[PDB]
DNA sequence: AAACATTCGTTCACGTGAGTTCCAGTACAAGTCTGGTC
């Protein structure tokens, strides 16, 4: 239903469960359709560009720029 | 009366279960890098 309303996604909650600061996967839990496999679509597109890196990739392109073609 | 077969307590090797140490796989959490817009 989520889907289909063009929504991000469903929390499942436990009803017996006190609330914890700073604490995650205690009583809360999230579902998306990203995390179920095959939902989703995926693009092919080219890489037509590149950036360096900072400190822990520091000499090697971590980050591209990507392109598509015309028809 | 003498020779041969059987039996018995002993001995060794080999196999299997339980205790201990070490390492790999797993889980989770935090850190680090990145993306996008307003």
């Amino acid at each position: 239903e989520a889907i289909d309303k063009r929504e991000e996604g469903i929390m499942v909650k436990q009803p017996l469960s006190i609330y914890k600061p700073d604490k995650r996967g205690e009583g809360w839990l999230k579902i998306k359709p990203e995390y179920v496999s095959g939902l989703m679509d995926e693009l092919d597109i080219l890489i037509v560009g590149g950036y360096w890196g900072k400190g822990s990739r520091g000499g090697m392109m971590s980050h591209f720029l990507c392109a598509v073609a015309e028809k």
